[PDB]
């Protein structure tokens, strides 16, 4: 086929020529892309903690070279734009374009059939670098996590957060407990690990955070002994001090923020890029109206409350140094 011919039958965007033409000139992978199908679909779906209801229909979706030849030569190439990274991260995160949904079910979980088909070549990385077996299934767990999400965001089947799978697939992240850790670098080229937090897995409690602090540098120096960070950097809604307006004392936010140093300016008061972030994070929102947003927890509140007194949230970012 030809990427113009994809691109129309797919019906996507014009924009997305460069990218189906870069995808036409790497051509499909040495390795074939193979789907699992039943059982063997169900029980990685399950392994991936996948939630039931999903799974079954990702199974029963799962697309066919013959009938479905425009997504296939997609899935192919797809897969491999992202395995020829693996271990890379100094490539930029692309995952592809989102499938519009009028292709069906195969459409609104392509990227998750990207991903399960990209679970052996990551985990052929894993074993290579001597990760054990419940730290590389634990990291790609998350995979469950985003088709969960969303299904709550958008109310059916789907996931479209596949930039940030590539992280997973490429084995530049790791689940280390309650919290992730990316090998990153700074502009200056100098190592880091990038800090993140996946929503499953209960609330920030010190002791598990403190937990997953410690086992980073160990991690690390074992299994990419070459990366040599120091240290963690975090850029999130959750560093923004204007929460301590709002939360307590309790709040495992408050408290942790404490240990970390802010190293970007304050920001104008004015700047509102920061408000879909923390509107995504505390709510999945896709445009509601606001004061028909739930209003159960703290946060929650403070979130509407901040916004509807005409001010803004902001993302900041910081560091701390890694035990
Ligand atoms: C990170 C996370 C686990 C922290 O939860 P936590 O440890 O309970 O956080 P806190 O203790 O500071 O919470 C304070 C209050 O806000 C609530 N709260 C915390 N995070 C919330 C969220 N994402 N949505 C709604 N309410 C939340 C708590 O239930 C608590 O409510 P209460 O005071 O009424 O009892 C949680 O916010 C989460 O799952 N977020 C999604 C993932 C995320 O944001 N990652 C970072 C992306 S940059
Ligand atoms: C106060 C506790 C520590 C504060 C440091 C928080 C750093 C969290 C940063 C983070 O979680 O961001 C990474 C996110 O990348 C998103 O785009 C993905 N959707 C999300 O999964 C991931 O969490």
């Amino acid at each position: 086929m030809d990427p113009e011919t994809v691109r129309i039958a797919l019906g996507l965007e014009e924009r997305t020529a460069a990218w189906l033409t870069e995808l036409d000139e790497l051509g499909p992978p040495a390795e074939p892309v193979r789907l699992p199908r039943g059982e063997e679909a169900r029980d990685l779906l399950r392994r991936l903690e996948v939630p039931e209801l999903d799974a079954e229909e990702i199974v029963a979706a799962a697309p066919d070279p013959d009938r479905d030849p425009a997504l296939w030569w997609l899935l192919e190439r797809t897969h491999h734009a992202i395995v020829r990274h693996m271990g890379d991260h100094r490539a930029k995160p692309r995952g592809g374009p989102p499938l519009p949904y009028e292709g069906g079910a195969a459409a609104r979980y392509f990227h998750v059939y990207v991903f399960l088909a990209t679970v052996p070549a990551v985990r052929r990385f894993h074993a290579e670098r001597g990760i054990p077996d419940e730290v590389g299934w634990e990291t790609l767990t998350q995979l469950g996590e985003l088709v969960a999400i969303h299904r709550r965001k958008y109310g059916q089947g789907g996931m479209n957060m596949q930039w940030w799978t590539t992280y997973h697939l490429r084995g530049i992240l790791y689940r280390l407990g309650r919290l992730q850790f990316s090998l990153a670098t700074g502009k200056d080229g100098t190592p880091h690990l990038g800090l993140h937090v996946p929503e499953w897995g209960g609330p920030l409690l010190p002791k598990a955070y403190d937990e997953s602090l410690h086992r980073a540098r160990p991690f690390f120096d074992r299994h990419f002994p070459e990366h040599g960070a120091r240290v963690a950097w975090g850029s999130s809604w959750m560093l923004d001090p204007q929460l301590e307006e709002y939360l307590t004392e309790d709040s495992n936010i408050i408290q942790l923020a404490r240990f970390w140093t802010l190293t970007d300016s304050a920001p104008e008061p004015g700047n509102a890029d920061g408000d879909s972030s923390i509107l995504e994070f505390v709510f999945r929102y896709n445009g509601q109206p606001l004061d028909e947003l739930p209003q159960r927890s703290s946060l929650e509140r403070a979130v509407i409350a901040h916004l509807k007194a005409g001010r803004h949230w902001h993302m900041r970012t910081g560091f701390v140094k890694l035990p």
